[PDB]
């Protein structure tokens, strides 16, 4: 319904905020590989994975319709984290971090898209 240059006019810039973040976003700006970290059980915890790249690409290949689809990218990526990682880790209180700074990027942006 919407133009994919339109969303990514109007989001990308909430999502270079994320990337702006350091040391925040690090962990984040790639897909997990879990043959690299050696944890053979992510991919069980974490069915549908996701990472900043990949929610890049999607803005960037017109892969989102509507806005709410990528907000929902973001916070799988956030909740994916939450998930996996116990709360006195880095890559958790980073996703804590992320989150603050995405709802306060992503408020004004959702009213002026719609
Ligand atoms: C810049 O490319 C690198 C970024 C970080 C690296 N990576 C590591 C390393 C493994 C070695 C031991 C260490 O200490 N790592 C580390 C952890 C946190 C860091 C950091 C390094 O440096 C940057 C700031 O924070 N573990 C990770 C865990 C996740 C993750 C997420 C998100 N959801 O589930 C899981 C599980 C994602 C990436 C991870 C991987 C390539």
């Amino acid at each position: 319904i919407f133009k994919p240059e339109e969303l990514r006019q109007a989001l990308m810039p909430t999502l270079e905020a994320l990337y702006r973040q350091d040391p925040e976003s690090l962990p984040f700006r790639q897909p997990v590989d879990p043959q690299l970290l050696g944890i053979p059980d992510y991919f069980d915890i974490v069915k549908n994975p996701m990472d900043l790249s990949t929610i890049k690409r999607k803005l960037d290949t017109g892969q989102y319709q509507e806005p709410w689809q990528y907000v929902d990218d973001v916070w799988l990526m956030f909740n994916n984290a939450w998930l996996y990682n116990r709360k006195t880790s880095r890559v958790y209180k980073f996703c804590s971090k992320l989150a603050e700074v995405f709802e306060q990027e992503i408020d004004p942006v959702m009213q002026s898209l719609g």
